[PDB]
């Protein structure tokens, strides 16, 4: 397994055209593998190429640079377009920030686990934020970034039967004027490597030393370390976390399309050449691609003049084949074959498990409706399915837990409503209660909400103290 270094997820067609090209030669599985932190991933490098993949990542520009910070999040397809370059050269200048000397930031211990951060751009939390310890919520005015708002202590990862590990959402820290940013990122990372419980890494994470010595105490050493003071939180609302699949205009004649790819899994198969087509859009594509947080693809900058162009390739080749609202917002991890901590099916069985889900919508009268579904294979949590409105959690072969009561924007953690149990049970479940949603729902009310608010699943007031049963 190799994953690069990409801020913001912004990939040129240069170096697309170069990784198409290793996966396709130098690896087992000849794939790529866009990953919901906005990179990429190969899997099966023969020992033999692990010296050519980083020459090969170099040579383009390209990086791979453990208990480090990883790769930096930025909302990928603004609602106001323009404001996409500046949250993307902070996110980038953030991870360059935080990348180590070699360790004035990172220390020479390093950090007692990995550290996550994004740039957020409201009203859309397609990155996900309260998986992650850091996020910078970036506050406009007049069409330029002004500031941003601090949240921190994010994590999603439990470990089963576990009451000491959870699943925590971020705190609200305070609003910070852009300039001090590098200055309180560094402080951030300095006082959880310092406070951060070094000896069980299972209680490393921030969300954990944040419980520990508390939000106020966490904030004030971040405020004397970076040399502000916080200023209050500038409001700031959320929509959701879906991508904009589809074209949707840009600034001046630019235009972005958001290709929905199942389990971000590039590969040729019978009918279907995405890996092809992908090289074939990256030929003669004027511009960027964007890897977003949900595995999907943009073709960014598009002009107008172009778009019949991309189209008839992304076409052609199965890039835009029509999925419902509930297949576009599903998310499952990798797992197996490749996963070594796999403990049940993720991205292998997201995809027919869908194809049921699909067929339950239909039968209730809802397939234009979608609940945001999310599988993970064990319970680290990479699919994030610990801020899904559905989300099952890996147990063993074929059994998962299942998890209801996140909310669309993803600021809720899902109580555990059934455990250890395997898909026809999961179905069944969720027959019944998409049933009732169906019927019961007030106007545009999502799954999750319905489900805490007619007494289903009581919902998750404070992780650390009522998550656990
Ligand atoms: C590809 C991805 C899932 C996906 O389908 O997209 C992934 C895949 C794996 N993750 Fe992850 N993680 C991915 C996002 C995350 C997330 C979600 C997020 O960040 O948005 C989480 C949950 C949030 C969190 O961090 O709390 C996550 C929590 C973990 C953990 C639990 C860590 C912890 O703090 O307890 C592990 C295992 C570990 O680090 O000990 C891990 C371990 C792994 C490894 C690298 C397995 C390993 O340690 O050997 C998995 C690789 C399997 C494979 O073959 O690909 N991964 N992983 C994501 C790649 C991120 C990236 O490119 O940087
Ligand atoms: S959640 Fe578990 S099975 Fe899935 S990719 Fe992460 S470590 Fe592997
Ligand atoms: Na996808």
């Amino acid at each position: 397994l190799l994953r690069c270094r990409l801020p913001g997820g912004v990939i040129t067609t240069k170096q697309w055209q170069a990784i198409d090209k290793f996966a396709g030669e130098n690896t087992i599985y000849g794939s790529i593998r866009l990953t919901n932190r906005q990179t990429f991933q190969f899997h099966g490098i023969l020992k033999k190429n692990v010296k050519p993949v980083h020459q090969m990542l170099h040579s383009v520009g390209l990086d791979a640079l453990n208990d480090m910070n990883r790769n930096v999040l930025c909302t990928s397809n603004p609602y106001e377009s323009q404001l996409h370059a500046e949250a993307y050269e902070w996110a980038k200048k953030i991870s360059e920030h935080l990348l180590p000397r070699t360790e004035p930031i990172l220390g020479q211990t390093y950090l007692p686990r990995k550290f996550k951060t994004t740039v957020v751009i409201p009203p859309q939390n397609d990155i996900d934020l309260h998986a992650n310890d850091m996020n910078f919520v970036a506050i406009a005015e007049n069409g330029k970034l002004v500031g941003f708002n601090l949240l921190v202590g994010g994590g999603l990862s439990i470990e089963h039967g576990n009451k000491k590990t959870y699943a925590r959402t971020a705190s609200e820290f305070g609003y910070l004027p852009l300039e001090h940013t590098l200055a309180v990122a560094e402080a951030v990372v300095t006082t959880q490597r310092d406070w951060g419980n070094r000896t069980d890494r299972k209680n490393a994470k921030t969300k954990y030393t944040l419980e520990r010595v508390g939000v106020e105490t966490f904030k004030a050493e971040v405020e004397r370390r970076a040399g502000i003071k916080f200023e209050p939180i500038r409001p700031y609302e959320f929509t959701g976390r879906g991508d904009r699949i589809g074209w949707v205009k840009g600034i001046d004649d630019n235009w972005h399309l958001t290709l929905f790819i199942e389990n971000g899994r590039i590969l040729d198969y019978p009918a279907r050449p995405l890996k092809t087509g992908l090289l074939e859009i990256a030929k003669i594509h004027k511009g960027d691609f964007r890897i977003t947080a949900n595995q999907n693809l943009i073709i960014a900058g598009v002009p107008e003049s172009e778009k019949a162009k991309i189209e008839k390739i992304a076409k052609e080749s199965g890039l835009m084949n029509a999925v419902t609202p509930q297949r576009e917002n599903s998310m499952a991890c990798v797992s197996f074959p490749t996963c070594p901590l796999a403990m049940a099916e993720a991205e292998r069985f997201l995809p027919s498990f869908i194809d049921n889900i699909d067929n339950l919508m239909a039968k209730h009268g809802v397939s234009d409706e979608h609940i945001v579904m999310r599988v993970t294979g064990c319970p680290n949590g990479c699919g994030r399915a610990m801020l899904a409105e559905v989300g099952l959690v890996g147990k063993a072969p074929g059994r998962y837990n299942l998890h209801l009561g996140g909310n669309r924007i993803g600021t809720r953690i899902p109580r555990m409503y059934k455990e250890n149990i395997t898909e026809p049970e999961i179905l069944a479940s969720l027959d019944e209660l998409i049933g009732r949603w169906a019927k019961e729902r007030e106007a545009g009310e999502g799954f999750g909400d319905f489900t805490v608010r007619a007494g289903i699943i009581r919902p998750v007031l404070d992780p650390a103290r009522d998550l656990w049963d």
